[PDB]
């Protein structure tokens, strides 16, 4: 007997809109719609689906102009521009008396960036 779900997922930069905050929990066959932040625009009807008490993918929010890359704690990134717009992506290099890991970028989504540097 299908499991019920709880708080639905979070898309990378959204959450629910379904009733604000009215339930908790979810059934199983559970199609919701979603919404992003101010701004961010919404492709592949914005909708998600429960099954089994685990939420589907939401739907792709992105459109949004981003801002340039973040700085880091133990990198930096001299090779970045000024009009980054979403799901683009930056280098950033290392400093001394770090070891490194996988990728030495930010990746952006939107408004923000993703998995910065690997200098660490």
């Amino acid at each position: 007997e299908k499991i019920p779900c709880s708080q639905p997922p979070q898309i990378e930069h959204g959450t629910i809109n379904s009733s604000r905050s009215s339930q908790e929990s979810y059934a199983h066959g559970t199609k919701l719609s979603y919404t992003c932040e101010g701004g961010f625009r919404i492709s592949e009807e914005n909708e998600t689906t429960c099954y089994m008490g685990k939420w589907s993918s939401p739907p792709q929010c992105e459109g949004l102009p981003c801002k340039s890359p973040p700085e880091i704690s133990h990198g930096v990134v001299a090779h970045m521009s000024d009009s980054y717009q979403y799901g683009e992506e930056v280098t950033y290099k290392c400093f001394e008396g770090f070891g490194i890991d996988g990728p030495a970028i930010a990746k952006c989504l939107g408004e923000k960036w993703s998995h910065p540097p690997s200098c660490i």
